[PDB]
RNA sequence: AUUUUUGUGCCCAUCGUUGGCACUAUUAAGGAAUGGAA
């Protein structure tokens, strides 16, 4: 009914007096050893659950009652823990022994679920419970009664209450003798004499009954047909009928010895930090096991042979590599269902060789088999490329071992085996959520939490005037209560930290009167709408320019903040006790994290829908569609009316010498200014130009590495692209020379570390760039394997391993170190793309809201949504980290502003969809065309068209739109298939132009597999040109832009009623 | 309650002209793809 999202604010604990700091240090220290016992004990508290205790409880999201008990009786911890371990057999009988019922089918999976046999084992919590009543020696029924109550206040099982609340019921209600009516009603009885008024028909006595409505029915006819001496007796008896915690006191006292004197703030803080894992794990593992068998059950589990033989290629001759690392097989390999088509062709020519083999079937020439051999690969090679051309690329080497057993297994079975393999292989390898208390951290909320409060901005300049200090200091201050161990008292103290980002965001204060009003978002973000670009003043420039390089960057963000406040450009920020301080201490370092909660009623009635495509493979594109559109351009979608407001590529330009440098678009500088570095890398190759390759057909061919390198080294080419392609080339050359595996030691470092334009030095955000790193990692890893091996091959029990990495780094720590560093930047480099894409998506999303209204962001991601029923595997995995991360980030970001909503959506194969044309009212598919000059048209393109039009039947409904385009091709220019055949490309481009000169046109286009040009019914591209394709008017625009709109269209109607 | 030298990151043939940017925290596991064009 309301959005509740709080933003975190990281800060640098600012060291103070060594002694002062130490006081906090211990306080922190004591707490740590304090909450751990609660975690070990509350464990036991959950280890005594009773079937009767849960009786009538229910309120479980479709959760087997028996199953729930299983997670509290005992869980999985570490091998060496306080509680006693258990066996993966008696386990099933224990539940039956404890509950008098063979374990349900939901709790049976939990026990079956895998876990670290190496470092973990299940531990009986019920035993520790019996053990719990051992030392405490509390009465079984006593404890059980007390316990039973705990479950009523959700202090056990699931949906537990606030830590403080649980600490205000167990060790709360501080009153020596002050209960519901202890010193109030009891004193009233003696007060009757004090006032000496006849205690008959007192109006106040009636009001409880009168305000609240046998005995009670006899009070309504009290004197209508003054007894009040029966009410007292009844009250005493009614008060004696009620009961409260009895076993609690022994428990409280026990803690004291270990935990220490009890305080709500601590006794409650220590518990919250301790019980976080317990509650989480239970909820988590429970959710996990709930859906664990969800697919596992109905999920086909019978084609093991298919999967078993499918992988046989991993252990087949086909699988050859250095790292010897087996990767999970998937449907995407083999073009999935697509590969079905190609089998026929293979067998068709296979039979032929078998037939041609009959006619010349003699030991005279075995070259036929070798030639039939090479021919095959080529087909696969084209087939893998072709299919990958517009959809990744299936493994061609894996297809070699897949055909090997042609008669072995069937084609359909293989596809069925791949799907089965896909789930079981990994889906089943999801291990069990173990429960272990990790580093804790207590915060200081305004109220109903640990005593605490951050220096007020109104009392910051008011208390600074008393000390006569600079009206403002770039340092945040805060004060909270704490416990001095030595004195065991409740004292207070002041400490401050400087989160620069937080100063500008919402801490720095605007002194000037009539300053700008705060934004709804309440944060000084440029996205929120504060450029924060104040005119850098005279002294400020001196302040920046003259400062040291190190802090030089921070001071700049420092001087701009003060100038904005000086020029009154600093918008006012509303302030409240809405900040929670989170303090965590590691070593002598304390990681303080402050964040506030944000709430905003959801904008359910949206009039603008924005869909984005964060595709790692293709360029990112943003599209916004107006909902309930009314205007000159309107399209009725399924009796729903809208128009496309705008469509554009997501670009992140970076100010550099007055030149926009897109982080996702850049791919390196021109090889013209990269001549010196290029020459050195080129000089390296000459020594090792000798290498062995493999013919497209399959016969390995030996070639000079340089020739490929030369084509690679051109001024027009980019340094980034060449840098990857170099490693790929560098990979292979060193491969041909495993002997000199330590001879490429220097070059590598230069190439990715000390090198002038090292991959580490310069790193773009373009898809190709991340490519360098992955390819980068392979090369270094590829170096060790060839570098680390025994001279003799296939000996001493099939060679040996690469001594992990732990003992494999000893060979070259620097090298190993580089990889860590290389990875290190990649992860941060990966984060950047995610956070950055969100800002731009949000912004344009936000921009639209301001001009049109509340808008929805349609995103392609598979959320942990309810897909119970029918799910599609093709759409199962079509989004990588970028797609996921962005969507999740956006969904996280959307929490900040009003009128913004984020909806996840199963990824689809929308690559040839038509704007406001698909599923409206019927489905309309088209082909991917590409425009280009007649001057440069390769044979590949010339033969590409032939592929589609080739008279070949295909039951599978795929590539049918391509043929129509081809036909459309001919008819469009009014030509004939045979009017052009085997005319190379010299007489092929000559024909168009005459046909192009007659229509006075240029750069003709055609349907290309995975092109950048598409024919759309509507103008989805502002620069899109209008043209009639085969007598049909269409809007020429970039396919990427069209894709964005398609994503937005998917199930748009479901979110409008 | 005075520290006044820093919250975390990203981009670049010219690490600076005030170069140009973006971000919610711990934690958890895992983390399969030889493509460049203002």
């Amino acid at each position: 009914n309301a959005s509740e999202t709080r933003k975190a604010y990281t800060t640098k604990m600012i060291p103070r007096s060594h002694d002062r700091m130490k006081l906090l240090g211990n306080f922190m220290d004591y707490l740590m050893d304090g909450t751990p016992i609660f975690f070990e004990l509350w464990n036991q508290f959950g280890g005594g659950i009773d079937r009767d205790i849960i009786s009538g409880t229910a309120n479980k999201d479709k959760i087997s009652d028996d199953l729930l008990l299983a997670v509290n009786w005992f869980k999985v911890m570490p091998i060496n823990s306080k509680p006693q371990g258990v066996s993966p057999s008696n386990l099933a009988n224990l539940f039956q022994q404890y509950s008098g019922s063979e374990p349900d089918i939901q709790a049976q999976e939990y026990f079956a679920s895998n876990f670290d046999t190496e470092k973990h084992q299940w531990k009986d919590m019920r035993v520790e419970y019996e053990r719990l009543l051992a030392e405490l020696q509390l009465s079984r029924s006593d404890m059980h009664h007390d316990l039973k109550l705990m479950y009523k206040e959700k202090c056990i099982g699931l949906s537990l209450s606030t830590a403080h609340y649980i600490t205000s019921v167990m060790f709360g209600t501080g009153a020596k003798n002050n209960r519901q009516t202890k010193h109030q009603f009891y004193s009233k009885v003696i007060q009757l004499l004090e006032e000496s008024t006849q205690i008959n028909s007192v109006e106040q006595l009636a009001s409880i009954i009168l305000k609240a409505g046998p005995s009670i029915l006899k009070i309504v006819q009290d004197y209508e047909l003054p007894s009040l001496i029966a009410n007292l007796k009844e009250k005493l008896g009614r008060f004696e009928y009620e009961c409260e915690w009895k076993c609690m006191e022994k428990i409280k006292a026990f803690l004291a010895s270990k935990v220490g004197p009890y305080y709500l703030g601590s006794y409650s803080a220590m518990l919250e930090n301790a019980l976080s894992p317990i509650k989480g794990m239970t909820t988590k593992n429970c959710k996990f096991v709930l859906k664990q068998i969800d697919a596992k059950n109905d999920i086909k589990y019978e084609n093991e042979p298919f999967g078993k033989i499918v992988e046989g290629f991993f252990d087949s001759p086909y699988f050859e590599s250095d790292t010897n690392v087996k990767w999970v097989l998937h449907p995407h390999h083999i073009g999935e269902s697509n590969i079905k088509t190609l089998w026929e062709d293979l067998n068709a020519i296979h039979s032929k060789y078998e037939e041609d083999i009959a006619s010349l079937s003699e030991d005279k020439k075995e070259k036929r088999i070798k030639v039939y051999q090479g021919d095959v690969c080529q087909t696969i090679n084209t087939y893998c490329e072709e299919v990958g051309k517009e959809a990744k690329t299936p493994l061609v080497q894996l297809l070699r071992y897949l055909y090997s057993r042609k008669d072995d297994i069937a084609v359909d079975k293989i596809i069925d085996g791949i799907t089965f393999l896909s789930k079981k292989h990994k889906v089943e390898k999801q291990k069990i959520n173990p429960v272990i208390q990790k580093y804790p951290s207590f915060n200081f909320g305004n109220n109903s939490k640990l005593l605490g409060k951050i220096i007020s901005p109104k009392d910051k300049l008011k208390h600074n005037l008393k000390c006569n200090r600079n009206q403002v200091d770039n340092y945040i201050w805060i004060e909270i209560k704490v416990l001095n161990t030595k004195t065991m008292r409740w004292e207070k103290h002041h400490y401050a930290l400087s989160s620069t980002r937080f100063l500008e965001e919402v801490y720095y204060p605007a002194t000037s009167e009539n300053p700008p009003d705060a934004l709804a978002a309440r944060f000084r973000t440029k996205t929120n709408g504060y450029e924060g670009k104040p005119a850098l003043s005279a002294e400020q420039i001196e302040q920046i320019r003259s400062a040291p390089v190190g802090l030089r960057k921070v001071k700049k963000r420092q001087m701009r903040l003060e100038a904005a406040r000086q020029q009154n450009l600093l918008p006012r920020y509303t302030w409240g006790k809405d900040f929670n301080i989170n303090i965590c201490k590691r070593g002598n370092n304390f990681e303080v994290t402050l964040a506030t909660k944000v709430k905003k009623k959801k904008e359910k009635n949206y009039k603008v829908v924005l869909g984005y495509d964060a595709n790692i493979v293709r360029k990112n594109t943003y599209a916004a569609i107006e909902a309930h559109a009314n205007g000159d351009g309107v399209i009725d979608y399924n009796d729903l009316p809208v128009k496309p407001i705008e469509s554009g590529f997501v670009t992140v330009e970076s100010q550099v010498r007055d030149k926009s440098y897109d982080q996702l678009s850049y791919n390196g500088v021109k090889l013209l200014y990269c001549k010196p570095h290029v020459e050195s890398r080129r000089s390296f190759l000459e020594k090792y130009r000798n290498g062995t390759m493999k013919d497209n057909r399959g016969n390995n061919i030996q070639i000079d590495f340089m020739k490929d390198f030369e084509a690679i080294a051109d001024d027009e080419t980019s340094l980034y692209y060449f840098n990857m392609k170099y490693c790929k080339l560098l990979q292979s050359s060193i491969r041909n020379h495993s002997s000199q595996a330590k001879e490429y030691r220097e070059e590598i470092f230069e190439l990715l570390r000390d090198g002038k334009l090292s991959v580490l030095k310069l790193s773009s955000l373009s898809n190709l760039s991340f490519v360098m790193f992955k390819v980068a990692k392979s090369l270094i890893g590829t170096y060790f394997g060839h570098l680390l091996k025994k001279p003799k091959n296939s000996k001493s029990d099939v060679k040996a391993p690469p001594i992990t990495d732990e003992d494999k780094q000893k060979a070259d720590p620097e090298m190993f170190a580089l990889r860590l560093a290389l990875e290190e930047k990649r992860l941060n480099k990966v984060k950047s793309k995610k956070e950055v894409i969100a800002n731009k998506i949000v912004a344009k999303a936000l921009e639209l809201r301001d001009k049109y209204g509340p808008v929805l962001i349609k995103g392609e991601n598979i959320s942990d949504t309810t897909k119970k029923g029918k799910k599609s595997s093709t759409n199962s995995f079509l989004m990588d980290w970028l797609a996921r991360g962005v969507a999740n980030k956006v969904k996280e970001m959307v929490m900040m502003h009003q009128g913004l909503e984020f909806v996840e959506v199963n990824p689809n194969f929308t690559s040839h969809q038509d704007p406001f044309v698909h599923k409206n009212p019927e489905n309309t598919f088209r082909a991917r065309y590409s425009r280009c000059t007649p001057s440069e048209l390769t044979e590949k393109n010339r033969k590409e068209i032939l592929s589609f039009l080739s008279d070949k039947p295909s039951k599978r409904p795929t590539n049918a739109y391509y043929n129509e385009g081809a036909m459309a091709f001919l008819a469009t220019y009014g030509l004939k298939k045979n009017d052009v055949l085997g005319v190379s490309l010299e007489k092929f481009k000559q024909i168009m132009a005459n046909i192009l000169h007659q229509r006075s046109e240029d750069q003709l286009l055609f349907p290309s597999r995975g092109g950048m040009f598409y024919l759309a019914t509507y103008k989805l591209d502002a620069d899109a040109t209008s043209v009639n394709w085969n007598g049909k008017q269409f809007w020429v625009c970039n396919a990427d832009l069209v894709a964005a709109y398609n994503v937005g269209l998917v199930d748009i109607q479901k979110d409008f009623k």
